[PDB]
């Protein structure tokens, strides 16, 4: 055929509208995982309660992807125990929700049973957890569940605030897992494993690097 | 078949599954001939090899009362840092925990074999090409060196430290592999 | 056939077949294009090689009368010891062994083919996969380095110290490869 | 496909297109392998070459608003005149012209293939033999004796006169041939 | 309707690919045609054979058409004899090719019978061959074909290098005929003419003013 003219012009609009495509490109991206949150230590000297903070940055494989996004909003974390010790086992795993960084955590059962989300358990039940982290059936497992309904849309950090005002902190921080131990063993021990089986919605991604 | 290619079949003890009383850190095992005593009387003769199954399953012999678990995964890069705790090792390949007492029911697998109910930890061998048979590892050197004679890494780790240094059981492995191009086994290295 | 990529066969002059006096150890050869003056004019031109054939006649020259023999075998491990004497010879892939003044009936192999009555050391070259071209090696590195560019290593040894360093014959390989990916040849290292 | 034949298809830089300030005389190219450093460095390797394809494409690099445009020919015969203007131009073969800014769409013939809006100039290649590789043009001779070695020469013109001396885009050779009987690179003139 | 609001480029590109439209633009063009050679000159002294150079730059109105192409192929080439003598005419005409420039030009029968399409004929003989120059009936003509096949593509020419070494001539020179007379008349005479009926194919176009 006849080589076409082509006109020239002066210049030519590069235009690019939204995040390139890609994994972590979407305005929201859904995300549920299981995710290995400690172990279970037992102190022989302290009755403290051990804190953990409910935020993505303390999930390594999570915050693979969650540090991509910059809002983010949990839907379910539970976390579940895992016992690694026999039935001979004395003592019991107590476990709750702190949803206020200025709260004392809890220093002994009775204080832990009065917080939202107690839990309790011989330290040898629940082994049946093993088929939670997979497929379900939480009938005979140790499970702390958060309260997610009503927490609404948190910014992504890489860090906490913790020498500042626990109001700041709240803003940032959903909520803090205390696990504690219902008995002091003669020697610090581990009875089992904390894993966490998390849901959540990230929003509005946001280069990794820049994510603070 | 054949033409330069000698397909084997084995299983060897490769080692006691230890548990530190101080140390949290995973041990690793180098998933080559070399490490296997038998294996290498065989291997050492040929100059190459290609791995096509490696299966390292834990057989216990502890009371049903022992506290902890043995967690297992593979390291496929030199480079990668060995696995210093549970969630470590429950986010990387072939990852595989159980009650250190648990597993006997894999003695199965040795003679025979009818995995069901046995602790193994699998290797990656799928796309795992045809490596040079070695005698030893270039810790020294890059990582990337490494891989070139490792096609991977056992990590083997205690999910809890005992009061004493101890093994509740021992790591076999059931090694399927080829053989290619021969060498006399005293100058291979 | 296409797309970076084109087969290449070749005949060319290796090396003289020369035996020491004093040494009973064997020369080695390193199987790679730079090492062949024509061959590397063509592969240089490309960033990648992968030996499809490799095989190494030998063609004597000299009287039915002289004593001794050529051993030749191929070396698929720098690291590798290289062998010191005939049973090490034996032992190794490829190993091929003949009287020093026979093997001129293996001629029409450079032309032709019926490797019938030749003397000819071929190197295995299936599941040899894609190296890059390189117009040295880094003999001071570890071994395993140096296997990333260098296929194997050609052996050869005579099985007796004549009285005086001589060559009985030459060699000659018969390479076939395929290039891949474009290079301007001033650039290739 | 084999003996004694191997095919060939390479891409290079041909050379700049210039536009002489004074001069409207075409630049001519002879279409033969020493003229392109790479596949001269394959080519070499032959006694004989038979081109296949050979097609010049030009890619400019200069402003849409650059005045003059871009002709190219080929010429069959050393003999005959070389084009000192657009008419004799438009005239012979292979004829095509094109505003020296435009081409761009070009780039597509180089890595793949979609000719559509690229500014090619092809040879005619189809009724080309077998001719002999060289190492230089005998220009001092009879255009017959040249003839025996140049299938064709590239005619590039400037359709007009740029104030100074300028070189507004650069020719890129596709060319597809076969080598036949090989040679000592170093022996090849 | 509504005046169209022309935007206007930096440029347009002019282009135009091809060789120019026109009678000889064609990548190849087949021509056949009947050509006067010469004449059948008759020495009286000389025993020696003519030589005519089988080439279209020694046909006048192929010439004309050929120059405008770089490349021809002889497909046919014929030479026919025309007699204008009466049948009390002694002597005889002799023709062959030489395919060899290098060859030495037959002074004799013997040497022009041993000769590649080789054809002697009673000077008077071969009017027939006038209705060969338009239709056909080449029974009764006295044709010296020339071997066509095998001839490769040469390059057009608008000369011979004749004082060069007779390989590079070949380049360019597809043969000669060879004409010779079987007698010396007592004075050189014209006996016949010599036309040629050639059919060739023309190749690649060039500016004809560029052609030599
Ligand atoms: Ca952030
Ligand atoms: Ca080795
Ligand atoms: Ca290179
Ligand atoms: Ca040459
Ligand atoms: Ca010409």
């Amino acid at each position: 055929a006849e080589p076409q003219l082509q006109r020239a012009p002066v210049a030519q609009a590069s235009r690019i509208s939204g995040t390139v495509p890609g994994p972590l490109s979407s305005n929201t991206w859904p995300l549920h995982s299981v995710e290995f949150l400690a172990d279970f230590k037992r102190s022989s000297t302290s009755a403290d309660a051990t804190t953990y903070d409910c935020v993505p940055f303390n999930l390594p494989r999570v915050w693979s992807l969650a540090r991509c996004y910059s809002m983010w909003k949990p839907t379910r974390w539970d976390v579940v125990y895992l016992p690694e010790v026999s039935a001979t086992v004395a003592g019991s795993i107590e476990m709750c929700f702190l949803y206020d960084y200025a709260d004392t955590i809890p220093r002994y059962t009775g204080k832990m049973s009065r917080t939202a989300g107690f839990v309790t358990s011989s330290v040898w039940y629940g082994a049946e957890g093993c088929h939670l982290l997979s497929g379900g059936s939480a009938r005979n497992a140790v499970v702390a569940s958060m309260d997610c309904s009503r927490v609404g849309w948190k910014r992504v950090t890489s860090s906490i605030p913790s020498s500042v005002d626990p109001n700041v902190v709240n803003t940032i921080l959903p909520a803090r897992l205390a696990v504690r131990s219902s008995i002091k063993p003669t020697v610090s021990d581990t009875p089992g494993k904390l894993y966490v089986i998390a849901s959540m919605v990230l929003r509005d991604p946001v280069d990794p690097t820049l994510n603070t």
